[PDB]
């Protein structure tokens, strides 16, 4: 096993355990010391302004098992403390009969027993668990626990009748699967239902939904009251919130609905961040967010959607949420998107990124799998002034339209995500700051043009603007992780509404995906322009690539190349003429970004362990 | 619900849990401070020479579950004191996925981990489980945890490769059961396999036997041995040690050898105790204790047993234990017989004593189960100078004959069983003593002959010498607890050579086990002699009655009575006459015996609980 990063790679099956921890690896991000990571959990503002970001997590090991709640805390979500206690960095493990199968993912009720922060957590038991296998009721129910030090431990209730675990009931027969309770306040909500109270006698201040769907008969999100206000045990099932088809689609600008719903949320959103208001605010817009599986023949069979919602009461004093318009929340390697609140009326949103190691090739030799997203503000973006010349416009498929008195012009409302400014802020200041000139491709544009400067390592953001003709066949993009035998190509195709990342020359190390990502992007023309614009933001981590545009479209990726000098960037060019132009500026290179883990050394591996024979007796984890 | 125990009791299943607590509750032996007990479990001298004892533990539950250790100890085994730590008295509890399912039976390593005390436990994680039912390998494992604070707590290795659980692979296929480690010190084993081990490559001074049987051919006992001195990882599977046939009778002396042995253990002993010889000593026996399962109609299916065994080496370097003959440890309503070493060179055994409520009908209104037996010195009985003319003395079912070289006498050796002398001791020093003046049973013998002093309450022992003709078809015995209407009755008919428990009058209450307990008794004839004797031994402790028979048979059973003044004791008469006289000597009455538990006030009670819906999800315990 050589560490060479100037000559072709070996055979890097035969390095060892953690030899390639640090080569690939996010510095600037929430990441888990070492091992096993998967969905953000357990996501809340602490009474002190920091946040607290849980994730499914297991130690020692590069596939999932045992799975536990990991956390760490920060006051800015870009600079990042790991807890310490007798369980290293985990706060919640299985532990009981109702958890001992995992500590699935889970939400947090800020004002909960005796007045402290609580989670409401899968927790799962013994059984066949999944979506496509035969579940029995038992297998995966609802735990209340309690945090009276901040996160640094938890409280489970006991065990029994009248405590844990609080729900366990099967709403519907023959579910594909029942997890992921989302716990929110709603005013919205709460006036929906004021008038049907009697009906359910359900009146308090917290709803939950669970995710899961019906064998044949496509995904569900499940909605539940909290009985009665200041109590937690009794949650009662109103109704199905989401109701989806087997596999069905709202078509190409929104992913699949596939067969069962995971890791489901609900928010109000209006162009500002979160929405506190019961409906009287016309400007704001109901949201929800979730994973879909099986609808996917890639990407690990996973979609993370959202929907724009009307609710509707029903006789029986529930809520039918019915989709308006839906949408993708991440086009990439990128599932399990968590939102919570934050001070300022900000709803935030993270999700996970997974590897492109997909036959587990080289998870030991990194000794890690996984890391989170960037954190996202969530808002309702509205474009002013749209032609309706647009192509496509009146699809309204992932978006909404509304036209002017006059109907010559449109407003577009949509989901709006952005990175968190405290990020952005970090990021920018901790970096050498390149402001490069503007760039007109033309006739003489190269296919590639480097940035007149250059990364120094794996660690930057790129911005530009590009200015296209209305009917321009041009491509145009970024080339990151680049060196003369590897690269990455980030295009996008105004005529084809494409964004695509290349990766046929990502990395000589062949065992990673090499597959091209796409997501669509609708450039909205505004009344009176002669351009159409894409604003691209892209962030390099390591083996991260995630790609934002117009503050609306998320693209996360990996890219794994194995040559120390495949750090440059530039400019890409296909089909510019002296005729059809792209105009490129607002160009600017952060090389650096932030040191998110500052009290970490560089290889924070304890080793990898097996758990031996048993785990195949068992049946439940890979072991390893 | 009335408690007026003047008057015939009521509807008793109306009363509340635990209303019936102190009742019929033992007040002079090993109890769990509440709810369910079973087996004992982890038995040792500790360094102080105190006894540590645990047990099966199910707290606030009147059903198995969650199986734990409890635990006590004591300096005389006879007063103890409970375990008091975070988890109440228990010391051990489900906790690891491969314990998870219950905390079975296991035993001491004295110089174990770190050189403490440690225990091999068996591991019960999910899965079917049970002789009767379609077991898997993985479900029944054993594992290894060690105390560094005298039994205070316990830590277990950690779940994986080379750690917990450290014997998981199934020694033969199809296991009726793979449970009930039982860790022991051999020179003699050690003596026998030292020419072989070579083929094995296993070298320590522990052995381990495992106990189960192979569906459809017969119960099993599994010996393993410790692969090196000082390590506790690796135990090599040898070879069945105990091999009998599926529902093999020995005879009406032997119990059945059922489908399953349970709680199997191995020892060696002389006539003074313990032998610790390598086979040099020619007054020595190798013994098995072991209970049997599905091989009896009644006593919950379920047969305390043991057997003097002759041992051969195999050509594999493993040991074939060959049934000499074969006895019963105990004829009642006891099962899980342990023993474990004592200084002074004894070999000490303990049992459980299940309750007589087999439908479960006033199991919640007393708020516990079980009790142990007394502790037992076990040693080789051997009788001098026995006459060749007692009937079916060559039989040799449950005990060995030696002729003298004249053959007009004969020796006779069998297990010996005798209560501990500390607690004889102790009960006799703390209670009033009546000697009584000896009787002569003939034609003037009413039925039943109260003592010339009578017991206060329901805590006694009784003692006598019943000296027969060698022709008699007189019966005697003693009838205790008794009032008018309400008696239990304890026979001996050396005709029939049958120890009976009469419990047709033993209660009022109707729901408690009423059928007749019977032991066979061989009367051993002197030499010279024209009379034989049994000498007996009664314990009544609340509701156990414990019946000693020339330190040979015990018979454990239950009586309920319910009136306040079912307290009297005395002599039983049947068919005496002038010329069939049964003389009645050595009489004496020991009235309070010891209050066991010192520190725990009368009512320990904490309610009972019910684990609720998910107990019939979970399938595992019965939830109450
Ligand atoms: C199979 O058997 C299993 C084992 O028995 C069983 O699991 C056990 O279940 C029981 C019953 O549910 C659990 O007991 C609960 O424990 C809760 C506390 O749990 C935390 O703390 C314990 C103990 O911690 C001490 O000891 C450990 C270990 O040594 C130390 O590490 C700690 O530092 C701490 O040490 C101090 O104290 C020791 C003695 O206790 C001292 O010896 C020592 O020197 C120290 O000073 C930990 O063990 C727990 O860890 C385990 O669990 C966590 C998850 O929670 C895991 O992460 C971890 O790995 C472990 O597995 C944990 O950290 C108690 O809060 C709880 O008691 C409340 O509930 C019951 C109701 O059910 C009430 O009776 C009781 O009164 C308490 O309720 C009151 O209090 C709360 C708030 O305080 C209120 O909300 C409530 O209304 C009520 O208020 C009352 O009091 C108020 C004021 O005082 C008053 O105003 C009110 O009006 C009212 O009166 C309960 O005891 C137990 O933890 C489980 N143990 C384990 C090991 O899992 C399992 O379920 C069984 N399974 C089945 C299938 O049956
Ligand atoms: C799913 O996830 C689960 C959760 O992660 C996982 O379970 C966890 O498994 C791990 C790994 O097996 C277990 O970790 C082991 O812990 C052993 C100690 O366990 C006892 O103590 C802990 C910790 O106790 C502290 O904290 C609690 C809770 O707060 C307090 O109550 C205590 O009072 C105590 O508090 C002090 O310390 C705290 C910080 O640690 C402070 O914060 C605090 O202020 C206090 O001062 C308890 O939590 C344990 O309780 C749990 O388990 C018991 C049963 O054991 C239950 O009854 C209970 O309910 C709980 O469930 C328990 O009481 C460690 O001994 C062990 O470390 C040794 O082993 C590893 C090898 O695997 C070595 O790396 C390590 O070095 C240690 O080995 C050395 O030491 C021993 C002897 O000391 C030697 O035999 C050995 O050779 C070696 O020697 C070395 O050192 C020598 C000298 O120093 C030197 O001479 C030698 O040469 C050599 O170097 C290991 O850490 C963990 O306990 C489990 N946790 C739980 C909650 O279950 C589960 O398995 C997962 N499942 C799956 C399917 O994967
Ligand atoms: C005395 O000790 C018992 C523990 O043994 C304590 O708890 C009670 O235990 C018994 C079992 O011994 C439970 O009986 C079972 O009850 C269920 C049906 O239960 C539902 O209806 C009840 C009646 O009003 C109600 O109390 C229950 O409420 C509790 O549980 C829910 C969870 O479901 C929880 O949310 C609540 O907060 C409560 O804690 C519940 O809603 C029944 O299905 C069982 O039937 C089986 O067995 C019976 C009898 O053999 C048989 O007839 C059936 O056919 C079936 O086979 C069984 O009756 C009882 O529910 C428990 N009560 C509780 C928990 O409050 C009891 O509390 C102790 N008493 C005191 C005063 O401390
Ligand atoms: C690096 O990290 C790994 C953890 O990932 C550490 O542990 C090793 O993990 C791997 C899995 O990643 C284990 O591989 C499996 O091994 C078994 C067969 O194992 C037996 O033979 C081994 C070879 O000599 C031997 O080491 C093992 O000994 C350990 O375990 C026993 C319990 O059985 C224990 O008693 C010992 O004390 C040891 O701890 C064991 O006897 C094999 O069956 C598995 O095969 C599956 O997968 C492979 C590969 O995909 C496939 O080919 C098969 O067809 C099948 O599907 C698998 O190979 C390995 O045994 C673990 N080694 C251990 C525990 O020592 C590893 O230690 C870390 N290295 C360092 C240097 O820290
Ligand atoms: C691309 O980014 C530019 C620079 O941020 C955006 O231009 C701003 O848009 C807002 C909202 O209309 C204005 O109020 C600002 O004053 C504009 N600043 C400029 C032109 O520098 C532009 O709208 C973005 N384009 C798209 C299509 O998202
Ligand atoms: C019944 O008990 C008596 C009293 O303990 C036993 O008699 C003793 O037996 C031992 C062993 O042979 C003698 O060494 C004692 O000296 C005897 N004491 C006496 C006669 O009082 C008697 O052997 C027991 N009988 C049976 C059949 O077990
Ligand atoms: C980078 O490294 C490779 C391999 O060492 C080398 O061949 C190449 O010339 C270097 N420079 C660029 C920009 O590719
Ligand atoms: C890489 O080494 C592995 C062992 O990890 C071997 O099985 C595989 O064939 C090797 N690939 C080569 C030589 O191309
Ligand atoms: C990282 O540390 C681990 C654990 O000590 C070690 O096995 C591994 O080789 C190290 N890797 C690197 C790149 O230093
Ligand atoms: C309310 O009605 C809806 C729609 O019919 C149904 O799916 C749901 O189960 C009902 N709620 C109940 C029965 O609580
Ligand atoms: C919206 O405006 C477009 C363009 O004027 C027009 O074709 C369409 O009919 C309008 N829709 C409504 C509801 O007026
Ligand atoms: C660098 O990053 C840290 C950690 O996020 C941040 O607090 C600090 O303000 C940044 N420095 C700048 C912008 O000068
Ligand atoms: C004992 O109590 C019962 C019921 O109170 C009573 O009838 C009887 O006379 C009393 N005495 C005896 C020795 O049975
Ligand atoms: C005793 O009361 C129970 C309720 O625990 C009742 O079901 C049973 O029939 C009663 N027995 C009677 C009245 O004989
Ligand atoms: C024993 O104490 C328990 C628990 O406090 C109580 O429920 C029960 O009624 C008491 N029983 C008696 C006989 O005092
Ligand atoms: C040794 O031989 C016995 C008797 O044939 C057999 O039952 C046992 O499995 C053997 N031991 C092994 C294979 O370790
Ligand atoms: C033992 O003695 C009895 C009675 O003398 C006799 O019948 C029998 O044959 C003897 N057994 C042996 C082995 O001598
Ligand atoms: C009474 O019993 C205690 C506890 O077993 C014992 O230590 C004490 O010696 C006994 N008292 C006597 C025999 O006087
Ligand atoms: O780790 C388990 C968790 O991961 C998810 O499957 C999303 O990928 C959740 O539905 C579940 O709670
Ligand atoms: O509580 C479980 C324990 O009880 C027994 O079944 C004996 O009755 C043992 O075989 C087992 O270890
Ligand atoms: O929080 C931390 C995690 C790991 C480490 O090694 C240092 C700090
Ligand atoms: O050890 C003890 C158990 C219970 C109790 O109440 C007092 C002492």
């Amino acid at each position: 096993c050589s560490l060479d990063q100037t000559v072709a790679p070996g055979n890097l099956t035969l390095c060892g355990n953690a030899t390639l921890f640090t080569t690939f690896r996010p510095k600037a991000r929430f990441i888990a010391p070492e091992g096993w990571m998967n969905a953000p959990m357990g996501l809340y503002q602490r009474a002190d302004g920091s946040i607290h970001a849980g994730y499914q997590s297991h130690p020692k090991h590069i596939q999932w098992g045992n799975i536990s709640q990991g956390a760490a805390y920060s006051s800015d979500f870009t600079s990042w403390t790991d807890f310490n206690g007798s369980e290293g960095y985990k706060t919640i493990w299985p532990s009981q009969i109702y958890d001992i199968r995992g500590v699935f993912d889970g939400s947090i009720i800020k004002e909960g027993i005796d007045g402290y922060p609580t989670i409401l957590y899968t927790s799962t038991s013994f059984g066949p668990l999944g979506a496509t296998l035969n579940e029995a009721e038992g297998t995966e129910t609802q735990s209340l626990a309690y945090t009276t030090d901040d996160g640094a431990s938890w409280i489970k209730l006991g065990y029994g009748a009248g405590q844990n675990p609080v729900i366990y009931e099967w709403p519907e027969t023959n579910l594909t699967g029942f997890r992921d309770p989302y716990v929110f306040q709603s005013p919205r909500l709460e006036a929906l239902l004021a008038n049907t109270t009697s009906i359910t006698n359900a009146t308090g201040d917290h709803f939950a939904t669970i995710s899961g769907g019906v064998h044949g008969d496509g995904a569900r999100l499940f909605l539940y009251r909290q009985h009665t206000t200041g109590e937690f045990i009794k949650w009662t099932y109103l109704g199905p919130l989401v109701t989806t088809g087997y596999k069905e689609s709202y078509g190409e600008w929104s992913g699949n609905y596939g067969i069962n719903f995971e890791t489901a949320g609900v928010t109000r959103l209006n162009p500002a961040g979160a929405a506190w208001d019961n409906g009287s605010d016309t400007t704001a817009v109901d949201f929800v967010t979730f994973g879909t599986e099986q609808g996917r023949a890639d990407h690990q069979n996973h979609w993370p959607l959202w929907a724009a919602v009307d609710y509707e009461v029903r006789d029986n004093g529930s809520i039918e949420a019915v989709i308006a318009y839906s949408g993708v929340q991440d086009w990439g390697r990128s599932y399990a998107y968590a939102s919570f609140p934050v001070e300022g009326y900000r709803q935030v949103s993270v999700g996970w990124i997974y590897e492109d190691d997909d036959n587990v090739i080289l998870a030991k030799q990194f000794g890690y799998q996984g890391a989170f997203t960037l954190f996202r503000d969530l808002f309702v973006k509205v474009v002013e002034n749209v032609s309706p010349s647009t192509p496509g416009l009146f699809e309204q498929a992932s978006w909404s339209t509304k036209n002017s008195t006059d109907g010559m012009s449109v407003t577009v409302t949509t989901l709006g995500q952005r990175v968190v400014p405290e990020t952005l802020a970090a990021y920018k200041g901790n970096s050498t700051v390149s402001t490069l000139a503007p760039v007109m491709l033309n006739e003489s544009a190269a296919a590639y043009t480097p940035f007149s400067s250059q990364p120094t390592d794996r660690f930057y953001a790129l911005t530009g603007s590009f200015e296209f003709g209305l009917n321009t066949t041009a491509k145009a993009g970024f080339r990151v992780l680049a060196s003369e035998e590897e690269y990455t190509d980030i295009w996008f195709d105004p005529a084809s509404e494409n964004l695509t990342v290349v990766r046929t020359a990502s990395s000589l190390i062949k065992s990673f995906g090499n597959d091209t990502e796409l997501a669509k992007v609708k450039l909205y023309e505004i009344v009176g322009a002669e351009s159409k614009t894409l604003n691209l933001t892209v962030f390099v981590d390591g083996s991260v690539i995630e790609i934002y545009a117009n503050d609306e479209v998320a693209l996360s990726t990996r890219a794994y190349p194995w040559l120390a000098n495949s750090t440059g960037a530039g400019l890409l060019a296909d089909g510019t003429t002296a005729g059809d132009v792209v105009g490129v500026s607002g160009l600017e290179l952060w090389d650096g970004l932030v040191d998110a883990w500052p009290a970490r050394p560089a290889n924070t591996s304890q080793g990898l362990v097996w758990d031996g024979p048993t785990a195949a007796m068992y049946g439940l984890f890979a072991g390893y």
